[PDB]
Formats: C-alpha cells, sequence, structure tokens
C-alpha cells in the first residue's frame, strides 16, 4: 500500500562471532545505497547498441547518532573494551602561591616529574617531591606569585586501543521504522531492513568544536550473503496482521 | 499550438512478459532527457570542418514520487514480493524491575538469547526461559532496578529479497499531463509520452532523517523498440476532438 | 551609435528544403556565441612569442521561450507531426462499488485486459467482458468497496515519433530586438541578427515539476555558409532610413 | 604619492593600419593583467633549489561597457561596416480578417511567400499575389477569422557580416582614470595605462534576456612592441605639474 | 606567552642591490604560508611506513594595501620610474558648434590627426590645421550642429615602462605587529617577522570597476638566506625590556 | 553508556627527547580523523567479490586555538626560542620640521642610513649624523613643511629562526574533555584521547586581516608505537568511580 | 558498407567488396577473462581466381541507378 | 648562445662553438599536416680541418673581458 514514511530509524547491529548485541534508539540519520556497472556492447552497421552488459551490485550504509558511545567505536576497530584500567593522564593546578622561603606545595599526587609555569610564560621542570614541597628559584618568583603546575596522575576507568595492524569483524544489521496511512493519519506498519552481512569501514573522523554537541557517525560495506546469496530484505509487516 | 504547461504527470508502468501494471498518481517529478554524440570532420587548406558524424542518441527517465511504495524496489530489482511470509525480527523492552529474589519476568515472546542492559550500559546475554523467568545476578543489579531487555521475536508480513545476481526486466512507461489556454485559461489538452522499451537503472538510494518526509526517486533507460525502432512517442490529443 | 537594449529577440526559424516557417514572439532568452583557437609559435634565444596561429572559428546558438510548442521537437528531431492519428492510452476509474452479486460494471471502453485495485493496495487482472460486467472474487472485495480500474482506451490527436537513427536538417535562423536611444528615450533602431545555415543541436532535456511553468529550451551549431562563407549577418536599420 | 582610485577608466582604442579611432566614455569595467611561467632547478646533496628560470610573460585586457555598438563587434572580427546596405528580413501581421468571399488583402510588401497561421496554430503556405489578395480556403477559416501573415520585406542599414576565416589586425589601447589625494580629497593626478600593440580575442557573447540590460564586453592579448620591446607604460601625471 | 593579535601589519621593503626602502602603514592584509613535501617508505611484511621522506620546504607572502603606489609596479616588475618625462596622451572635448560658413575652431593643442564626431556617430579624421580652423563637409553636419573632436596632446609626468624580458631582483621584507594581553587588556609586546631573501612574483591584476575603490595586492616567494640558511625569523619583542 | 559532548578538548603536548611540556586550555578545536585502504579481489564465472584487502590505517590530527604562542611555532618548525636575543628592526619618526637652515633632528638611535620623505612621496637616503643633524637639501624642502624618517633600530627580545633543512621531531599529544548524562543532566565523566607517537606536519599559514583576531592552527600525522603498536588510546574514566 | 554524400548527408551508394577465392587461416586465438565480454576473429588469405585471375571486385553501385 | 650566472641572476657570457668543415646530409622530410606548423630539419656530419685537424671548437667569451 502507497504509505508516508516521515521518521528516522531505530537500528541494532549484531556480532556474527558471538552474538554480541547494540542498538541505539536516538539515531538521526540511516541511510542505505545501492551502485551497479553498466556497459554498452555495440557493432552492425549503424552503431546501434546490441547488448547490456550489468556486475558488480554494491551496497553501502550510514548511520549517525545524536550521543557518544564508545561500543561504536569498538565496531569500528573490531577491538574490546577493557574494564577497569590504570592509566596515566595530565592533570593542572594553577594559583600555588610561592611563600617566603620559595616552597611550594603541591595538592595531587604525582607520578612524573613536574612542571612550574610563572606570569610571563615561563618553564621550571623539577623532579617529583616526597613531601611535596618544592623549592622554586628567586629567578623564578619571589613572594605573592601565582604558579601553576602541570603534573601527570594515576586514574582508573575503560579504555580501547587503536592498533595499526586490527580490523574489523563481519556483523548483521538491521534497520526499523514506522509507515503511516495517507487517509486515516494513524500508524499502518512497521517496516524492517535487515543486511545480513556487513563490514565495517574503516574511515571515521571525530572533531569537537566549542558550542557544537558531537554526532558520530560510522559507515558499513554490506556483502552478500554465504548461502542464500541476499543482501539486503526489505519487510513491510502490518499492525493488523502482525 | 503554443500552449501553457504548469504541473507534473501522471505515470504507468507495465512489464512486457507478464503484463504487471503499477501506477503513480502522487508523483513530485517526471523527467527525461535526450543525449547524442557529434564529431566534426575537417580538412582541406583551410582547415574546415566538411561533415558532421553523428550518433548514440540515447534518452534517460527519471520519477520522483511523494509516497513510500514497495514495488518501486521491485521494478528497480526486478523481484517478486512474496505476501505473508513468516520473518526474525528484533525488540525491546524497557522498565523490568528486578524483584526481591532477583528474578525478572519477560512479557515477550523470545526466539534467541536474551540480552540485558543495565543503567550503566552493561550487557548480559542469558539463554532464553521456559517459563520467562530469569534469574539476574546481584552483580548486575538489586531490588528496585529499571532493566532492558532485546530479543528476537516473530512476525508476519510481506517479504522482499536484494540479491546479488537478479537484474531488472524490460518496461513499458508513460507520463500524462495536461495543457491550457493562454487566451482562455482553460484545460486545452491532454499530453501523453511514451517510451515502449526500457530499463530500470540498478542505482537508487534511500535515506531516512529524523522530520523529513521521504520521497523515493528511480530512474530508467529508453531504448529503441525492436520493431519500429522507436524510442518515445509525444501525443497532444486535444479534448474536443478526443 | 551608442544605444541601449534591454529586450528579448523575436526568432523565426524557417527551414531549407521546403521553406517551412516557425516563428515565437514569446521568447525569454536568445543568445549566440562565438569561440576560437589560439596557439603560439615561439623560438630563438629568449623563447619569444613568433606568431599566433588562429584557427576553427565555431558560433553556437541557444533560444528558451515561455509557452509549450511541439513544433520545436519536431525541428530538434527533424521529423514531421502526423495529424489526427489514432493512439491507445491509459485511463483510471476510481471508486466503483461492488455490487451484492459481486459484480462490477465499467462506465469506459477498455482495449486491454482491466487492472483491480482493492483498498489495500493488491491487484486483479482479469480480460475485458463484453457487457463490460466483471465477477470479483470474495477474496478481493464483498461488499461497498470502493475499487479502482485501469485500462487503455483509445483517442484521437497529433503523434510525433523519435526514432535511433534520425537526425535533423538544416534552418536558417533570425533573430530582432529594438534599440533605444539614452539621449530621448525613444526607439532608434531594430536590430536583426541572421544566421543562414545551421544545425539543431540533439541534446535537450524537459523537466516537469509539480508548481512550475515549463520553459522548454533548443540548442543550434551555427556553420559557413556554402558560397558566401558568412556565419553570421548584424544588422542595424534606423526607423527612420527605414 | 600614495592616492586613492575609485572610478573606471575611459578607454581608447585606435587601429595601427590607417588610424581609425575608436572611444568609450560609459565604460563599466576596465582591466589588465599579466602571468608569467617560472620553475625551479635543483641538485646537490639536500636537493636545495640551485636556480629560478622565469619566461613567458603575458598580459590580457578586459573590457566592458554600458552601452552598444556595432563598432566593439568590428574590431573583434576585423571587419568594416558597410552603410546603406539593403537587406531582407522577416515581418508578421496580426489580425486578419477573412472577408465572405474567403480573400484576405496583406497591407505590407512581401518578397517570398506568405505563411498563414490560423487559430488552432496550422500553416498555409501561398505565393505572392500581385493585388495582394489571397484565397483562403473554407478547410482553413471563415467569416470573421483572425488570422496571422508572415512574408518577408526589404529594409535598409548598416551590415557587419561575420566570415569563417577573417581574423582581427593589430590595434593600440589606453585608459584614464583619476586619482584623489586621501589628505584633501581632491584629485591629484591621472593615471595613462598605455599598450602600444595589443591583438582582439575572438571569444564573445551576447545574451539577450527578458529585463535585462545588456552590457558587451571585449578581451584582448597584449604584445610585446616590435622595437622598444615594452608590453605596457603606466603614466601618473599630476595635474598641478601637468 | 599566550597573547591576544587583532591587527595587520606595518609592512617594510628593502632593496639588496642599492638599499631602496619602501614602507606601507595603510595595509589591509599580510600574510606568509609555508609547504613541505612529505612521503613514505614502506616494506616488510605487512606493508607498514618504515620512514618519512620530507624536503622542498617552501615560503609564500602576499601583501594588500589601501591606496595606489607605482613604487609596488616598479617593484614587481624590478623597473625603474623616471621623473618629469615628455608623453603623448589622448584628449576629446564635446561640444564644438559648427558655424554659418562649416568652420570649426579647436580650443586645445593637437599633435596628430583630429576625428569628428556628429550626433549620429560617424567620424571624420581631418590632419592638424595651423590655426586650428577645420572645414567640416556640409554633408557631415550644419549650423547649430554640436560636435565632438578626438586629438593627441602632450603632458608630461613620471613613467613606468613594462617591458617583455626585464624581471625583478631579491629584496628583505618584515611585517610589525602589534600583540595584546589578555589579562591587563594593555599592550604587551610588538612581533617582527622578516624575511632576508625573497624574490617578487611576476603575476598581478588590477581591475577597475565603477563605484569600487581598488586594493592592490603583491605576492612574493622567500628564499633561503645565502649563508646563514634561514627563511624567515620571528621575534617577539616585550615592552618593558625593549 | 550512551553521553553527550557539547565541548572542546584541552590539549597537552609532550616532547619525547627531553619532556618538554607545552598545553592548551583555550582551545577552539580539537580533532582526529582516521582513513584506511580497502580494495576488493573478484574472480570467477559472475565476477563476484571474494575477498577484502585492508592496510593503510593512517591516523591525523588538526588543533586550533584562541590566543597566540611562539611555542606553536617552535613545535612545527622543531626548533629553540632564544631568549633575550639582540636583534635589528625598523622604525618610522613622523613629522620632522626643517628648520630656517635647513636642518632636521632625529630624537632615536639609527643604525643604518637614514631614508626621509617629502609631502610628495620623494626618497632621500642619508648616512648617519653624529650628533644627530641633517642638512636637507633646499630641493627637497624649505620651511615649516613636514617630513618623514625611517631608520633601523636595536632591541632585545626572544627569537624563533626557520631553516630551510630542520624539520619537526616526534611528540606524544593529548586531548580531554568531559562528558554529560542525558537523564540527569550533570557531568558523567572524562575522556582522554591519547596518541602515543605522532609527528608535526609543517604545514602552515598565517593571516593577518584588519579588525579580524587570529586563531592559529597545527597538524599532526600519528604514528604506531614501537612496541605496543598502539596508534590511540580513547579512555572514558568516570567521575565517581574514581 | 554505405556511403555517404557529403553535401546533403544522405546515404548515397552501397559499396561491394568481393573476394572469389579465399583461404581460412588457421592462426586464431579465444581468451576468457572474467568481466570482459569476448570478441571472436577470424583471418583469411585471398589467392586469384582460377580462370578469370581477380582478386578482388569493388563495386559502388548508386541508390538511384540500382 | 648565452650563459648566465648562478648566484648574480646576471647575463656572465656568450658560447661559441664553430665547426670549420662540415658536410650537409643528404636525408631529409618534409611533411605537411592540417593544423601543424611545419619546422624543417637539417643535419651535419662533422669532418676534420686539412690542416690544423680540428674537429670542433668552444669558446666561452666573458661579457667583461669581451
Amino acid at each position: 500500500m502507497k504509505t508516508v514514511i516521515q521518521d528516522t530509524a531505530d537500528v541494532y547491529f549484531k556480532r556474527k562471532s558471538d552474538g554480541k548485541l547494540v542498538f541505539t534508539a536516538e539515531a538521526q540519520t540511516a541511510s542505505f545505497s545501492q551502485a551497479i556497472s553498466e556497459e554498452k556492447l555495440r557493432g552492425g552497421i549503424g552503431n546501434k547498441p546490441l547488448y547490456i552488459l550489468k556486475s558488480e551490485k554494491e551496497i553501502n550504509l550510514t548511520v549517525k547518532n545524536a550521543f557518544f558511545d564508545l561500543e561504536w567505536l569498538a565496531m569500528t576497530q573490531g577491538e574490546t573494551i577493557q574494564e577497569e584500567t590504570k592509566v596515566k593522564v595530565f592533570d593542572r593546578e594553577h594559583g600555588l602561591i610561592v611563600d617566603d622561603t620559595n616552597k611550594v606545595t603541591l595538592k595531587g599526587k604525582p607520578v612524573s616529574d613536574v612542571t612550574f609555569y610563572n606570569k610571563k610564560g615561563l618553564t621550571y621542570k623539577i623532579a617529583v617531591s616526597t613531601d611535596g614541597t618544592y623549592t622554586i628559584p628567586t629567578a623564578f618568583a619571589a613572594a605573592k606569585d601565582k604558579l601553576t603546575a602541570v603534573y601527570q596522575i594515576e586514574k582508573v576507568g575503560r579504555r580501547l586501543a587503536i592498533k595499526a595492524s586490527k580490523f574489523s569483524e563481519r556483523y548483521e544489521v538491521e534497520y526499523r521504522t514506522i509507515a503511516y496511512n495517507p487517509d486515516t493519519e494513524e500508524v499502518y506498519s512497521d517496516i524492517y531492513i535487515q543486511f545480513p552481512n556487513v563490514s565495517p569501514s574503516g574511515e571515521f573522523e571525530m572533531s569537537l568544536e566549542n558550542g557544537n554537541a558531537l554526532a558520530p557517525e560510522i559507515k558499513f560495506e554490506a556483502l552478500a550473503d554465504t548461502d542464500t546469496d541476499e543482501m539486503a530484505v526489505v519487510i513491510e509487516a502490518s499492525r493488523d496482521e502482525n
């Protein structure tokens, strides 16, 4: 039946090896496209077409979300997220006042050499202090000087590694959307588009800009199923025949 | 007569071997274009053009609709829609509360393993249970813990399959529109454009965006009729001579 | 004299073989352009230009109209328009009610097997009956079910055929515009641009969009005259010298 | 001195063969540009540039006017305007009423066959009657039937012919513009950019569109002078020293 | 130190051969850019990047001013401005009334043939009259016929010549701008960017359009110093340490 | 966990050889991107995709700041800032009034020849006066007429040099951003994208335009780590598990 | 084949080239490549006719003389 | 021909190459094609001078020493 589609899709990804299931229900774009190669075989007196050679049917997918998820990076890289891993990150503490006896005391737990910045913009790299007390030179600051310290600390959290020779697995994807009724103006059916053998594409981009909410985007390439030789299945199951 | 056209076309497609007929009366664009290859033959002292070699008269068609219809994808793929087919789709259930004995009861009909999601985005893939009771570990959730279950269910509906080796048949297309009278401002005639041997083009794209009504689009390539060697026929039958 | 041009041109095409004359006076654009090939000879100590080789003067024309005219398509195709030809077109009938005895009666005169559409987009192809009464199965509709019928009818009108091996003949084009007098703001003269040997170009496009008035457009290529070796003649005739 | 230029240039062209002089003072754009070819000679260890090779100094000009002149087309084509020449142009008469005896009387002086157009856009090509009375068939029109006649007439005016193998000769061009004084806001000098030896360029385009005032444009290519080997002489002559 | 730059730069050019110094303090854009060529050397199993080859470090400069200087054109051409040179330019005067005895008296100092223009755009090229009285033919004008005369006069001014085989020598360039303080909102420092060996680029363009103030633009290519192998030097000098 | 990112990233760079640490906390853009090379291996009857070859995983970075830092230019060039260096720059003095005895006295400390500019843009280069008194010729200026002097002075400050055969060395970059909770609208975690082994790209551009604040931009290319073969490490440590 | 008329762009005549005694040449090649449409090719060697001693006859027959 | 100066970018010298006893070679070709400007070409064979036994002399004359 001729129906109206005015919404986006809810997307489900599944991994073929172990069945790891991811889903997104706050998408902003879900699209797929098909392209083939055509050529004309000609001859005779007139240069008139005699045959058409068609081959290389190819299908691509693109999904663009509204929130951020590390699992999307996982699918793109074909890696795994290690939970509760210890990591070493940078930290900044600014506003330390040099005392009368040119001693500065840190309020954090450094792991590497501390670097101090004076108001003019010069650097001084000292090693870690046991009591966290540093004898700053008089040529750097004298008294009532606000200085800044940049040191590495230790943190625990999730971790994902992007290796130089690790690629992606094969997945099974499905979009779901709804189709309305032009006459009655009420939901008529549910439309499911299923791809049974896809490969995540290795090209992605992440761009952080001030005042802009990040919308990550992922791409896939659809391949023919190993036995049924399908590439995609479109289903328009209705809401009264279930 | 010099007339004014200010509307789009109603489109009719007919399959050759079978005779299956599809019509669209809510179109948004119907266009056709012609291209031709030209070359000049030069010579003599002045190096002046002497002859023009012309060949390769090619015609293309494009139709863009306002509603969605699966038969358009059927024409593009050269396949058939199988009514009332059983299919496996995904479903989501929100708000399951883990009870005192750490047990969650499902109100659906899963077919595969049920995957559970806690509020911190962690997964637990339990196999299907008979009664529909699942013992969620204490390390996963506690009393009054909303969870999520993603399971596969069964539905029935129309199914269309896209394969890697099946292509399109040959069709017969016709546009119909109306032409007005500049002097009297009333409908003067009906204009019919008939293509008797076309081939659907395998290139298409379907993009679902939030808040945007989908307008599907299809393309064809026109070929010369095998008997009459016609590529298209334009008719401007009047509304007084019928 | 230095004059002002602020208008389009009335165009007068005319075939050479027979003298068939077509004229348009509601044009929207009339343009012509000239191109030429240049090259430089170099040599000596310094690599200085020593000669400019000029050749291949070419002229093209473009006309864009405000009304639709089948004779323009005839001119592009170099083909004639047959008058009062019998043609077989499509027609649609909506709202046929299935009676108590599942009989549907058509009000038209089908010339091929009718196709019926129910409210759920299902088709039923039945050969044309004598009285125009058809027995719709109860599995299709029972009673008070609006149905749609698509059948072919016969009409009388003009007909133009586009063939795969038919090309255009030669014409003689001429524009005409008026030039104003900057000092006195009155029509000073008439400007005629005459091309005596042109060839219509087969590239054309017809796009029908809802809410948009069609503006057809045609192109020509100008060639040198056989004897006088002219390509175009510009004439400015004053309105006092006649 | 540092001055402000905020105007266009009055342009003067002069033919070298005979001294024929054309000027335009209602110009709209006057520009000239210089291009040159450079390359680097490298070598040794490190692949560092050891030399720069420069050659091919070229200069181009462009002038765009506000009025229309046949003289500019004459410069581009290197032809001559043969004033007061007899020409054969088209004309059209609307409203000829066919009288009772089916006769139409023309009020013009045809030279070729008259073509009649009826209300439905059908043609009738009659030869030239002496008295100017034509017998229109009953199958074409009846009493009180406004018809239209298209015929060729004779006029006199200036004729410019564009040829397939005729090119342009050399010229001498000069711009003129004024410069202001940023301190006193008064004219300080006059800039006279002079090109001793240029060549008109064959590229040309005329486009007539409804409601648009035509602005013709011409392009030149500057060449080195025969003896002094100059290509342009920028002069800034003050108006308090002449 | 982290500062804010929100202005252009005063620009200074100095010639190497003789030390001629030019400066611009009303600039509108001063920019420089660096480009380099990079390649990857790969090999082994896995095709991994094993080395990076980088070379051809190149630097370019661009300056755009707000006033007009002939010295900029001299700099680009590598030539010299010759002060107080006699030149022959065009002049024109409107409204010469032809008297009763068809004599027109010029009020200028012609050097070449005087060309007369009537109100109908026709020319008459008369030689130079000793007294300055010209006998205009009665077939050209009559009593009270305002005419136009175009003739060449003599003036004195600065002359710059552009030749086909002369290029630019080497220069030394410097930009100067100021850098503010984010905290105190006061000027903090002066930024000097010095290029010690540049070559002016021969590409330039000068376009004069009505109502548009001309902004000339010049480009340079920076080259390594012959002994220090420096391409540019950036100096950030404070206003308290001088 | 599905989170919202709406901010930029604080960026930290560290030099590998000596540990010199730079940071920016007023950034405007921090992005990284991944690219990969894919190819399809086909064969057999049907020309079907039989294998996919993937290699050349490449990662790039781009940072765009809001303030100016000479250290960024040093990082791109792989050079060092030699603070407190003596430099020779240009200076300008306006309003020098020529006295009765055509003597002009400077108020600065010239190092090289002083160049004088009169009101008509004429130059006069004189050597350095011991006392600072110059005898301006009466042919240049007479009295109560203001002149301009351009001379070189000496200053002290930082100095970064750019050479033709010095490139950048390897660094270690890290971003930091915060993520929000869609339900509670509170900060949930911190994201630390870490690149262990990058290479600065020697392609920058500085453009100073009037009334436009400058935002410098730097680029990097990430390389695989020598032992772990990682290219980047996305970390999403939380703010309640820490 | 057909020959066109440069002045009027209409088929002027038909051109027939007849060889009355040829011998097929045994050299031939058949190459099957994926994605490539095969175009077979054959060669002949022309010999003089036994009696008339002709080797080939070129005929141009106009479309108005039949 | 002329020879430049890598340092000063100005013309430095004139290079003269002198052959005192040559024989023009009889091989030549002249081809006229539409749209192609003809560039004729000639060849010689250099022979030893009858008394000095020189086949060629290369002279590099400066523009300041003449």
